[PDB]
This record gives C-alpha cells, sequence and structure tokens, in this order.
C-alpha cells in the first residue's frame, strides 16, 4: 500500500523558494531550495504527459513511505500549484561517485581519504539496503551514482537517493535482472556488490574496458570483477558472496550489514593503506 495524497505535506508555495539550480534530473530541473529549512526542490515540467503527472505523484507517495537516516528524506511537496515540486532531503555533499573521484588519495593529499572512511559508506547504504529489504522494497538502480552525502567532511552520512534497454545499468545488474528481467531482494544485493566495488576503487567504473555487451558475456559465463587495488580480503569476500549466480546464495542485507559491521573491528582492514595516483 502506498501514502495518499493527505499523508503528503502539501507546502504553500509562497513558503517555497529557489535557491540556485543543481542540474537537470531524468524529468525536469533539480534545485536548492528553501522553506528556515533547506532542501532539494525536483520539478514536474508544465509541459508532461498524463503519465508523467501519475508518475510524478507515485514518486512522492514512495518515498513519503520512506523513513530511514540513510534513506534521502520526503520534506513535502507543492503539487497544488505549477510547475509542481517534490521537496527532499538536502545532500550538499553530493553524489558518491563523484565525491570518491575527487577526493582519491594524491600526492599532495595522501590522506584525503582513509580506508574507515569507505568503510563507513558502505555501512551506512548497507543499512539502507536493509531497511528497503525489510520493507519489501526493491531500488533497482543502487549505485555510486545514485547514493549522496550529507557533507564533504569527516561526519558525512551516505544516504540512497532518487528511487525514479540501452538504458538498463547492466554493469550492475545479476543474470536473472539482465536475461529475464527478475527483479527482488537478492537483485540490490548483487547491485550492493557492484556498488562495493565502485567505493573501493574509488570511483572507477565497474569492469574497467568492457562494454556493457562485453560484461554481459563475461557475467553470464562466471566473470567477475578483481579485487580493487590495495582491497583487504574481507570486504573482497563480500564481493564475490553478493554475485554468486544463483538468488539465493547470495545473502540478505542483514548479513551484509554484519559482515561490514566486522570489517570495521578488524584493525588489520582499516589500517590498510589506500592506494594514491600518480
Amino acid at each position: 500500500k502506498t501514502s495518499s495524497i493527505s499523508d503528503l505535506k502539501e507546502v504553500p508555495r509562497k513558503n517555497i523558494t529557489l535557491i540556485r539550480g543543481l542540474g537537470h534530473g531524468a524529468f525536469g530541473e533539480v534545485y536548492e531550495g528553501q522553506v528556515p529549512l533547506q532542501v532539494a526542490v525536483k520539478t514536474l515540467p508544465e509541459v508532461c504527459s498524463e503519465q508523467d503527472e501519475l508518475d510524478f505523484l507515485m514518486e512522492a507517495l514512495i518515498i513519503s513511505k520512506l523513513n530511514h537516516q540513510n534513506i534521502v528524506r520526503c520534506i513535502g511537496v507543492s503539487l497544488q500549484s505549477l510547475p509542481r515540486f517534490i521537496l527532499l532531503e538536502l545532500m550538499a555533499g553530493g553524489d558518491l561517485k563523484s565525491f570518491l573521484r575527487e577526493t582519491r588519495p594524491r600526492p599532495s593529499q595522501p590522506s584525503s581519504l582513509a580506508m574507515l572512511d569507505l568503510l563507513h559508506v558502505a555501512r551506512d547504504i548497507a543499512c539502507g539496503c536493509q531497511y528497503l529489504e525489510e520493507n519489501h522494497f526493491i531500488h533497482r538502480d543502487i549505485a555510486a551514482r545514485n547514493c549522496l552525502l550529507t557533507c564533504p567532511g569527516p561526519g558525512r552520512v551516505a544516504k540512497i537517493g532518487d528511487f525514479g534497454c540501452a538504458m538498463l545499468p547492466v554493469k550492475w545488474m545479476p543474470p536473472e535482472a539482465f536475461m529475464e528481467g527478475i527483479f527482488t531482494s537478492k537483485t540490490d544485493t548483487w547491485s550492493f556488490g557492484v556498488l562495493l566495488w565502485e567505493i573501493f576503487s574509488l570511483g572507477y567504473m565497474p569492469y574497467p574496458s568492457k562494454s556493457n555487451q562485453e560484461v554481459l558475456e563475461f557475467v553470464t559465463s562466471g566473470g567477475r570483477m578483481d579485487p580493487p587495488k590495495n582491497c583487504p580480503g574481507p570486504v573482497y569476500r563480500i564481493m564475490t558472496q553478493c554475485w554468486q549466480h544463483q538468488p539465493e546464495d547470495r545473502p540478505n542485507f542483514a548479513i551484509i550489514l554484519e559482515r561490514i559491521e566486522y570489517c570495521t573491528q578488524d584493525p588489520d582492514v582499516i589500517n590498510t593503506a589506500l592506494p594514491i595516483e600518480y
């Protein structure tokens, strides 16, 4: 069951001010705004399908139903004025993939990021995924590009963001999703493993030098990514487990969370140095 419209907090359009843009979303743009409350503002184009009107509504109902610290909050909507708005928790840290690429250790900044930083992002997202799984939501697009950070700094929190064939994220998909269009919580588990690789590679594209079709054939045949540079064995082990061919053999997120937490306890894991790009 979805939220009802009455469940949505409609904010008076006058209380809402757009401060500046943040890019073009899938449908419409996204802005930084304020209602004093900082918000991200997703807009629906006034020129749109009756279908888009439905899609936009159903987005608000869905995200509004979710209540977890590691999932981006829906603060409210403004659907009674045009153009229509969905108001989201503002995430000043931006997306995880960009952050990892921007913040890679360099000779000038050898300690811009530690292994513990990566483990904490992994734990954050695993926690949100466990919440999705226990509440029977399937995300379908778990990937570093869809995780957001509260800030760049040391106390950053990572959260799962937007839930909106050549478009299919095949490099993040298990074979049953690939081949059969089957999606389950075990689907997201596989994707989470690719996310782990993204994280510990410090923001590389999965399956370096392979195209979508090349990855499809590689994975179907049992091929899997090698460990990222300097990746601790316990972390790589978690990856390979999420990439078991049969979904029944992949861990649920409860188990994944426990294994990540155990990794953070291991001094040998967290004291591992990250590679420095030359």
